[PDB]
DNA sequence: TCTCACACT
DNA sequence: AGTGTGAG
């Protein structure tokens, strides 16, 4: 009863950029505007791999990891843009500084914390507490919210989508106790009335949509972003969560899209993560340890309590290229060669971030693949970064690696090489 | 057929 | 440390 937590102490929101890439070329490039189109990567093989996809394309059928030879034999007059390459590999400076953009731009409400090139974690509890005291237990009016949706509504005794998204807000705002600054309810609303500042900020000084989630913990906030994806933002309400979760595969909810979430359907015979009420903590963290059980347990109840981290920028700096079948390295001036455009990439990008961040990198991790391996990684070793200079970094990568070289011929190479990765990472001030 | 974070040991 | 999972 008055001790049963509910998971109602914060306001998260997510907020995750629509078609990112495609908005990114669109935004350059005029002709793309509002057509389908994709964004691709190595155009001589099949015409490039698809790795982003305009919500046109999209009702076509055309898919991230397709070719887009394939892709266009479900839409024959889909656009395409092309990733940059450098160096024989692509290069994504353009989509990380357009990133760039938003993440600052976010900032400016909140401390964020960075999840992806393209999305954000926001903590607004603190926002929310401001605004509360502002508006002084005056009513939200529907207006603040245009974008939004309130997740299950409307319920209860029009055929359009607008209609109904304005049905729900309605239901929503008439039952709020709008004099009651502590309640959760009340709490998100502000977030979502922060959130639609926050987004209108963003495509006002960038040009870029994006669609967003607010609940009371980063998982809830994610599932609600996808759910009225694109250009709207969702309201997930802790009352909200058995209708929502009682139908919901377990795959959907973060962190349990692979082997984990598998072996919970099968070990438990269940499917929807509603179901995991049933079972109590100590079950789960028998089955799947005490960390995994015990947030399963919370988490099937709509309660998580990882922290929005303040984290802006990225921890680590890699550079990586595949060298897949006939393509893999075989020659001793080949591997050197690569290992030096790997790391003529990765020192341009080490030297933008010193200046932009005052910060420099100490360790450099090398990772490589042999054919035949089944592993995404062969080996990984690192040394110390102590100078951002390529041919050091090269030379330096050549040699954790040299003795992987199965081959007594010095000049071959075997197995041969089908993947090498250089990641610069542990940094300190400067 | 290119990235980045984090848990386990 | 090095290996692996999960995700954008
Ligand atoms: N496997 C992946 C997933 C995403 N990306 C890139 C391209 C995407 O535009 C960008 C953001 O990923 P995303 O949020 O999963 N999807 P995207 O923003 O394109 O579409 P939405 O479904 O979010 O509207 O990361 C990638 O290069 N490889
Ligand atoms: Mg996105
Ligand atoms: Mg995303």
């Amino acid at each position: 009863g008055p001790h049963m937590a509910t998971g109602q102490d914060r306001v998260v929101a997510l907020v995750d950029m629509d078609c990112f890439f495609v908005q990114v070329e669109q935004r350059q490039n005029p002709h793309l505007r509002n057509k389908p189109c994709a964004v691709v990567q190595y155009k001589s093989w099949k015409g490039g791999g698809i790795i982003a996809v305009s919500y046109e394309a999209r009702a076509f059928g055309v898919t991230r990891s397709m070719w887009a030879d394939d892709a266009k034999k479900l839409c024959p007059d889909l656009l395409l843009a092309q990733v940059r390459e450098s160096r024989g590999k692509a290069n994504l400076t353009k989509y990380r500084e357009a990133s760039v953009e938003v993440m600052e731009i976010m900032s400016r409400f909140a401390v964020i914390e960075r999840a992806s090139i393209d999305e954000a974690y926001v903590d607004l509890t603190s926002a929310v507490q401001e605004r509360l005291q502002k508006l002084q237990g005056q009513p939200i009016s529907a207006d603040l919210l245009p974008s939004t949706y309130i997740e299950g509504l409307p319920q209860g005794p029009t055929v359009q989508k607008e209609g109904m998204r304005k049905q729900g807000l309605f239901q929503w705002l008439d039952s709020l106790q709008i004099d009651n600054l502590t309640s959760p309810d009340l709490q998100l609303t502000v977030g979502a009335v922060i959130v639609e500042e926050m987004r209108a900020a963003i495509e006002r000084e960038t040009g870029f949509q994006c669609s967003a989630g607010i609940s009371h913990n980063k998982v809830l906030a994610k599932l609600a972003c996808g759910l009225n994806k694109p250009n709207r933002q969702t309201l997930v309400s802790h009352g909200s969560v058995p209708q929502l979760f009682s139908q919901m595969p377990i795959r959907k909810i973060r962190s349990l899209g692979g082997k984990l979430g598998a072996s919970v359907i099968e070990i438990l015979g269940i499917e929807y993560m509603g179901e995991l009420t049933q079972f109590t903590e100590s079950q789960l963290q028998s089955h799947f340890g005490e960390k995994n059980g015990s947030w399963l347990y919370a988490m099937c109840r709509g309660i998580e309590h990882d922290p929005v981290k303040p984290r802006q920028l990225p921890k680590t700096i890699g550079c990586s290229k595949n060298f897949p079948g006939k393509t893999a390295l075989a020659t001793r001036e080949q591997v050197q060669w690569w290992l030096l455009q790997l790391a003529q990439e990765l020192e341009e990008r080490l030297t933008k971030d010193r200046n932009d961040n005052d910060r420099v990198a100490t360790q450099l991790v090398v990772s490589i693949r042999v054919q035949g391996d089944k592993r995404l990684s062969s080996l990984r070793r690192c040394c110390a970064l102590t100078r951002y200079d390529a041919h050091k970094m090269s030379h330096d990568a050549f040699t954790v690696i040299k003795n992987c070289n199965t081959s007594g011929i010095q000049t071959e190479w075997s197995p041969p090489l089908t993947m090498l990765f250089l990641c610069a990472t542990k940094f300190s001030a400067s």
